[PDB]
């Protein structure tokens, strides 16, 4: 395991998220169910090749990292929310996670380094 990994992510918030607002929406109104539907729709499009992970993150991620095409840069353990950390360190470089749940909402993660 490396000391740090570098990942990109696409976050879909919902009305029960810790901070239910984003750069793209003043108030997050969608349900948890709708957020998971959106995440699964993105996974299917990335798997078929219909959509690019970083291109989707740049315009649809509820995280301010959308401006960096989803890039969070490098992080060690003990920094990010634990389920996000565990999912990130379990990926190989160039691998994408399935849905990941944190207090911020639902994420898809792409490990880059
Ligand atoms: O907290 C941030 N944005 C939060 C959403 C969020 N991003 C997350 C990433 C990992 C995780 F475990 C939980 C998350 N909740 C926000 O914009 O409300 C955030 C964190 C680190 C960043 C690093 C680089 C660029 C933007 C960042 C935004």
């Amino acid at each position: 395991e490396p000391a740090r990994v570098r990942c990109s992510h696409l976050l879909v918030k919902h009305s029960q998220s810790r901070r239910p607002s984003s750069w793209r929406q003043e108030q997050i109104t969608r349900t948890q169910e709708e957020a998971l539907e959106l995440i699964n729709g993105y996974i299917q499009k990335i798997k078929s090749g219909e959509e690019d992970f970083e291109s989707l993150a740049s315009q649809f991620s509820d995280c301010s990292s959308a401006k960096a095409r989803g890039d969070l840069g490098a992080f060690s353990r003990g920094q990010m929310q634990k389920p996000f950390e565990d999912a990130s360190f379990a990926l190989r470089t160039g691998e994408m996670s399935g849905p990941v749940f944190t207090d911020s909402g639902i994420h898809i993660i792409l490990r880059t380094e």
